[PDB]
DNA sequence: ATCGTCGCTGTTCAATACATGCACAGGATGTATATATCTGACACGTGCCTGGAGACTAGGGAGTAATCCCCTTGGCGGTTAAAACGCGGGGGACAG
């Protein structure tokens, strides 16, 4: 439903193949797992244990 | 005796000197700017030629319609795990 919502803002009356959604979910979770890995490394660098939004913002800024 | 005055002292009060917190001139070191000067890299002009333009053909790639059926959407209900809400406190964040 979320992907249909985001796509609805681009073009109306669209149908999705089930495999297309699964591929979007696979790449999305892999991106999010990789981001939290970089986020946890940033939080540990700040002598912390808890991840915080400033860690994600710094990580994505360095990533470009 | 009896009173007053003169040697011996402490205790407080005031005045002065010192120490600590704060701002404002004063210099010097760098930056910005003003100026003179000389330069070589850019812009133009010329001359020369290779790649773009023109004209035609042949041919297959793409556009077009007509049919197919596969895939996508959709609705429905049933247990069911996962989400959600709340509580309590501990250890992790954050500041000194």
């Amino acid at each position: 439903r979320l992907v249909r919502e985001i796509a609805q803002d681009f073009k109306t009356d669209l149908r999705f193949q089930s495999s297309a959604v699964m591929a979007l979910q696979e790449a999305s979770e892999a991106y999010l797992v990789a981001l939290f890995e970089d986020t946890n490394l940033c939080a540990i660098h700040a002598k912390r244990v808890t991840i915080m939004p400033k860690d994600i913002q710094l990580a994505r800024r360095i990533r470009g």
